[PDB]
């Protein structure tokens, strides 16, 4: 909408306080003029018709507990949009500052977040298994990282281009976590995951075994599940990136680390330059390897680390 740009305040599904930018036209609006073509976060309503509303506010404090999930969608959003531009000199999504836009309330007892083509959504969670899902750095980051692939790679969501889709939004949605510097970690979700359950999260990136996911090619999942297993055989790309960051012997394999901004820069360029839509692990090697090689050079540390690492994990 058409107004004046203004800075509210609020708290997040964690309880944490946070200014968030909104714009001003009779109410206030989750509209941040502040990035690209701006971020617009809308209420669902515990519905399913999208996007829903956009989200107005008669005093531009956000303190209710039904305004966490918004506040922090949006928030987090800003957050991401800022790591794919000063990191990596992306403009949103498409690369050129399309509008980034969010609802949150959607459904009842929604246990998910999902990228739908065109927009993020996010559930509440049903209070056991999640809590509202936006409150999640990584996961909102995740989720954005969805839209990137699409506009990039365009990896097909099923069986291992799915699984890379998949390791792609694990990757960033922990790189922007550490990228805020907030309990960073190489867990997916522990944030709004299971509320009566300390310590745990959804999936682990360090240890994918420790969530039943695979951490070496040959333990893949080749049913038809899970689109062929897209959020179970990422555990192995996950492995992999967790390797060329920290470092680790897996299975006898010892891989040297090179740390998360490098690991940032090789699968940025990888998802960007080389991936298609139909990669499968093989090639995601040969891209990351590729990638390493044009941004260190044949003969440098951060090649040999990439080619570890998917040793590591039984990717040839
Ligand atoms: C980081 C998580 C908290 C959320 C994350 N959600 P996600 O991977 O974006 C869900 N994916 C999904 O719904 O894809 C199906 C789809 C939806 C809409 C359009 C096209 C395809 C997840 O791992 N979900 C687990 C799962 O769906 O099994
Ligand atoms: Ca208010
Ligand atoms: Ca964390
Ligand atoms: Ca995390
Ligand atoms: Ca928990
Ligand atoms: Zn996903």
């Amino acid at each position: 909408i058409t107004g004046t740009s203004t800075v509210g305040v609020g708290r997040g599904v964690l309880g944490d306080q946070k200014n968030i930018n909104t714009t001003y036209s009779t109410y206030y609006y989750l509209q941040d003029n502040t990035r690209g073509n701006g971020i617009f976060t809308y209420d669902a309503k515990y519905r399913t018709t999208l996007p829903g509303s956009l989200w107005a506010d008669a005093d531009n404090q956000f303190f209710a507990s039904y305004d966490a999930p918004a506040v922090d969608a949006h928030y987090y959003a800003g957050v991401t949009y800022d790591y794919y531009k000063n990191v990596h000199n992306r403009l949103s999504y498409d690369g050129n500052n399309a509008a980034i836009r969010s609802s949150v309330h959607y459904s009842q007892g929604y246990n998910n977040a999902f990228w739908n083509g065109s927009q993020m959504v996010y559930g509440d969670g049903d209070g056991q298994t999640f809590i509202p899902l936006s409150g999640g750095i990584d996961v909102v980051a995740h989720e954005l990282t969805h839209a990137v692939t699409d506009y990039t790679a365009g990896l097909i969501y099923q069986n291992e281009s799915g699984a890379i889709n998949e390791a792609i939004s694990d990757i960033f949605g922990t790189l922007v976590e550490f990228y805020a510097n907030k309990n960073p970690d190489w867990e997916i979700g522990e944030d709004v995951y299971t509320p009566g359950i300390s310590g745990d999260s959804l999936r682990s990136m360090s240890d994918p075994a420790k969530y039943g996911d695979p951490d070496h090619y040959s333990k893949r999942y080749t049913g038809t599940q899970d689109n062929g297993g897209v959020h179970i055989n990422s555990g192995i790309i996950n492995k992999a990136a967790y390797l060329i960051s920290q470092g680790g012997t897996h299975y006898g394999v010892s891989v040297v680390g090179i740390g998360r901004d490098k690991l940032g820069k090789i699968f940025y360029r990888a998802l960007t330059q080389y991936l298609t839509p139909t990669s499968n692990f093989s090639q995601l090697r040969a891209a990351a390897v590729q990638s390493a090689t044009d941004l260190y050079g044949s003969t440098s540390q951060e090649v040999a680390s990439v080619k570890q690492a998917f040793d590591a994990v039984g990717v040839k």
